[PDB]
């Protein structure tokens, strides 16, 4: 399992304990990322800000 990090340039493999993908964006913009790297549980999403979590390869 092989994502993005914050920087669309370096990727890092999730290791032991995180196997998917999350990604922080604003609720207006979803073709505009924010943030962006690995974690194990889905957390829960705002009004404000949302985190969209996927099981795929450079999916974030």
């Amino acid at each position: 399992l092989k994502c993005k990090k914050l920087v669309p340039l370096f990727s890092k493999t999730c290791p032991a304990g995180k196997n998917l993908c999350y990604k922080m964006f604003m609720v207006a913009a979803p073709h505009v990322p924010v943030k962006r790297g690995c974690i194990d549980v889905c957390p829960k999403s705002s009004l404000l800000v949302k985190y969209v979590c996927c099981n795929t390869d450079k999916c974030n």
